[PDB]
C-alpha cells in the first residue's frame, strides 16, 4: 500500500495499550514503514488460506477484541526487528531488510504459531489451552528467529539439527523478552498458555525437566515423533544456554554465569558463521567454543563457561 505513515493506538491480547505504526490511504493499515522494507499484518479471518487481507481499520484505533492479536503481532514483530538490528546489527531476517509479514486469526481454535517458509502465522488458541498466540513476545520472537535460522545456518528440521533449530528460537525468543523488559523469565509462552492456570509455561529453559523434557544428553529422546523430538531434545541445549548465562551446578558440574549479552553474542556468532544445515549437538559445542574464542580469547572465562555448560549437559 502507498500512503502516509502514522501512528495508531490499541490494546493487545493481555489488555495493555500500545501505539503501533500504521499507514494511511483511505483506510488505516497495519503497515509499518519505519522498519526496513516494512512490517505487514494480515487478517486470515479464521481461514487457512494465506496471507489473507492486509489489516485495514477505519479510524486508527484498535480497541475491539478482534483487533488484539493483530496489534500484538504487529508491535512485537517491530520489537523483534529492533532487537536484531540494535544488538546484532542484522537488518531483518535475511540481513537485507526483507518485509516481515504475519497473519492472525488463522483457522479456528488453532493452538499453535509457526513460520511457513515465507511469513509468520498465529492461531487464536481454543481459549483454554491458549489465548491468541501473538500475545507472547517470546512466541513472536521464537517465530521470527526460525526465519533468521533458515536464512543463515539452515538447520534441517529433524533429529539433532532440528532440536538446535528449536533451541535457537527459544533462546532468542527469551533474549528478546529480556530486551523488551516485558516481565522476563526463562520460561517459554507463559503469557498465552492456560489462562486458567498461573505459573505454568510450555517449556522451561532453567529447568526443562519440570515438564518432562531432557536436561542431559543421556536422557535424549531417540524416537520418531516430533521429527525425532525437535521440541523435546531442545531442552538439553536450552539448559546449556541457561547455564552459560546464569551459572549453576547441574549434575555435579559447576558453571560460572557470563550473563545474557555475552550468551546472545556467542550464539548469534555460532549461528551465523559456524553452523550448517546438518550440524549436531557436538558440532554446536565446537561452534560455540570457537565463537567465544573469536570474541573473548582462548583463555577467557567466557570460553571456560561455554565448555563447563556443555559438559554439564553431557554434550561432548
Ligand atoms: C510436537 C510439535 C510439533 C510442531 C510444533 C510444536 C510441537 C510446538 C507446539 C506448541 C508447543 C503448542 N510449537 C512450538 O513450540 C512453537 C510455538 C511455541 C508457542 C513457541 N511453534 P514452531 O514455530 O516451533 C511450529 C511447530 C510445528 C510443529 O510447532
Ligand atoms: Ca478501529
Ligand atoms: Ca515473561
Ligand atoms: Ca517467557
Ligand atoms: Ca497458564
Ligand atoms: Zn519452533
Amino acid at each position: 500500500i502507498t500512503g502516509t505513515s502514522t501512528v495508531g493506538v490499541g490494546r493487545g491480547v493481555l489488555g495493555d495499550q500500545k501505539n503501533i505504526n500504521t499507514t494511511y490511504s483511505t483506510y488505516y493499515y497495519l503497515q509499518d514503514n519505519t522498519r526496513g522494507d516494512g512490517i505487514f499484518t494480515y487478517d486470515a479471518k479464521y481461514r487457512t488460506t494465506l496471507p489473507g487481507s492486509l489489516w485495514a481499520d477505519a479510524d486508527n484505533q484498535f480497541f475491539a477484541s478482534y483487533d488484539a492479536p493483530a496489534v500484538d503481532a504487529h508491535y512485537y514483530a517491530g520489537v523483534t526487528y529492533d532487537y536484531y538490528k540494535n544488538v546484532h546489527n542484522r537488518l531483518s531476517y535475511d540481513g537485507n531488510n526483507a518485509a516481515i509479514r504475519s497473519s492472525v486469526h488463522y483457522s479456528q481454535g488453532y493452538n499453535n504459531a509457526f513460520w511457513n517458509g515465507s511469513e509468520m502465522v498465529y492461531g487464536d488458541g481454543d481459549g483454554q489451552t491458549f489465548i491468541p498466540l501473538s500475545g507472547g513476545i517470546d512466541v513472536v520472537a521464537h517465530e521470527l528467529t526460525h526465519a533468521v535460522t533458515d536464512y543463515t545456518a539452515g538447520l534441517i528440521y529433524q533429529n539433532e539439527s532440528g532440536a538446535i533449530n528449536e533451541a535457537i528460537s527459544d533462546i532468542f525468543g527469551t533474549l528478546v523478552e529480556f530486551y523488551a523488559n516485558k516481565n522476563p523469565d526463562w520460561e517459554i509462552g507463559e503469557d498465552v498458555y492456560t489462562p486458567g492456570i498461573s505459573g505454568d509455561s510450555l517449556r522451561s529453559m532453567s529447568d526443562p525437566a519440570k515438564y518432562g523434557d531432557p536436561d542431559h544428553y543421556s536422557k535424549r529422546y531417540t524416537g520418531t515423533q516430533d521429527n525425532g523430538g525437535v521440541h523435546i531434545n531442545s531442552g538439553i541445549i536450552n539448559k546449556a544456554a541457561y547455564l552459560i548465562s546464569q551459572g549453576g551446578t547441574h549434575y555435579g558440574v559447576s558453571v560460572v554465569g557470563i550473563g545474557r549479552d555475552k550468551l546472545g553474542k556467542i550464539f548469534y556468532r555460532a549461528l551465523t558463521q559456524y553452523l550448517t544445515p546438518t550440524s549436531n549437538f557436538s558440532q554446536l559445542r565446537a561452534a560455540a567454543v570457537q565463537s567465544a574464542t573469536d570474541l573473548y580469547g582462548s583463555t577467557s572465562q567466557e570460553v571456560a563457561s561455554v565448555k563447563q555448560a556443555f559438559d554439564a549437559v553431557g554434550v561432548k
